[PDB]
């Protein structure tokens, strides 16, 4: 499979909160990972709250998924030790919690812990860059950060130099990375991502990689731009990882402007269409561009956020529907796959 034609991790996103798409449940599903990749990152069952069984921690479901991934070939990644969305903010995240520190000190001191040789790499801290058009807390840029409670609490980016120190100490063996989106545009956050990778640096932090999770469409953001951008990370240190963490390919681009051509029914690209066949040249151009900008032994892996287009957090959206991943509706693969395939070969 996939995982055959290269020498660094190749990942998948894998479900496991009931559903068609749970891990568990699906053997089609298993087979699937077993046969294609070497690394799987749960798609949510790792991320905050779920540690958590009110106050106190619990790690039952998340043991029950990195037990599964060891006995079945697959390395582990944590997403994601630190991230701001309200849904999976722990009780103790609170503007109210006088013992805001000491909570999230304990947080990572032992989830870290917890995994400490189970997981081969941690989402350290998950899109603490601002972003225009991902802003729940509107509060509005703080230099280039987002104002979550995190940043609040702490008054400043310093959260990100205790987790980071924090998860090292506790893991010495885990590759740490930053995790982000949109900072492939090669616009205004990649600046910031550079500033924030720059001030780690600059101050002995700890930071083994950074992420770019690539939630692209098929021709936004131009791989001219994807490519420079990753360039400037590369080219920070000699030693810093780079990672795309949840790569998925939209064949509908919403903010284009053009209603014209945009797929809006489930059936236009169900078997045959353009879109399918340009998703083949967009996913091949992309692990070409990490292939030749990202040096051998500084590849810590390309993952896809998910198994087959109906598990998709983009099977759907902005009320239309679309195909974003490697294997179709029916579990086969898709012209996506063979573009993979091809760029990891020649
Ligand atoms: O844990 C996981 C979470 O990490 C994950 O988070 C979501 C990640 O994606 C976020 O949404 C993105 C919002 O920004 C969009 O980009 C816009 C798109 O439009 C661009 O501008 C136009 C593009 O088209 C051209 O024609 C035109 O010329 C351009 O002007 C604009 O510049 C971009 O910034 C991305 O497409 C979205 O992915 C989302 O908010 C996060 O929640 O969610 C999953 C979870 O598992
Ligand atoms: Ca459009």
């Amino acid at each position: 499979g996939l995982a055959s034609l290269a020498d660094f991790p190749i990942g998948v996103a894998v479900a496991a909160s009931g559903g068609n798409a749970d891990i568990f449940t699906s053997s089609a599903r298993q087979n699937i990972v077993r046969a294609e990749f070497n690394q799987i990152t749960a798609e949510n069952i790792m991320k905050m709250s779920y540690m958590y069984s009110g106050s106190n921690f619990s790690f039952t479901n998340s043991d029950r998924l990195v037990s599964w991934a060891a006995q079945n070939g697959q390395t582990v990644h944590g997403h994601a030790l630190v991230w701001h969305p309200s849904y999976q903010l722990p009780n103790w995240a609170s503007d109210s919690n006088a013992n805001f520190r000491q909570d999230f000190a304990r947080h990572i001191d032992t989830v870290a812990a917890h995994f400490a040789g189970q997981v081969k790499s941690w989402d350290v801290v998950n899109e603490a860059l601002f972003d225009s058009a991902d802003d729940p807390d509107g509060r509005g840029s703080a230099n280039g950060y987002r104002q979550s409670v995190f940043y609040r609490q702490f008054g400043g980016p310093e959260y990100i130099d205790e987790a980071f120190r924090r998860a090292r100490a506790a893991d010495p063996t885990a590759e740490l990375y930053y995790n982000d989106f949109n900072t492939e545009e090669n616009g205004a956050k990649t600046t910031a991502l550079v500033n924030l990778v720059q001030r780690l640096l600059n101050n002995g932090v700890p930071i083994d990689g950074v992420g770019f999770q690539m939630h692209v469409m098929n021709d936004y953001p131009s791989i001219a731009n994807i490519r420079q951008a990753m360039q400037k990370i590369v080219a920070l240190s000699p030693t810093l990882k780079i990672k795309i963490t949840c790569l998925d390919v939209r064949l509908n681009n919403p903010y284009d402007g053009n209603s014209s051509n945009d797929y809006t029914n489930r059936n236009d690209c169900a078997v045959s269409c353009a879109g399918l066949d340009r998703q083949k040249a967009r996913y091949k151009e992309i692990v070409q561009a990490y292939l030749e900008v990202v040096p051998p032994g500084r590849r810590g892996g390309i993952t896809v956020w998910g198994i087959a287009d109906p598990d998709s957090w983009l099977y759907t959206h902005q009320n239309l529907p679309d195909w974003p991943l490697l294997f179709n509706d029916n579990l086969q693969p898709k012209p996506a796959y063979q573009g993979v395939v091809e760029a990891l070969s020649g």
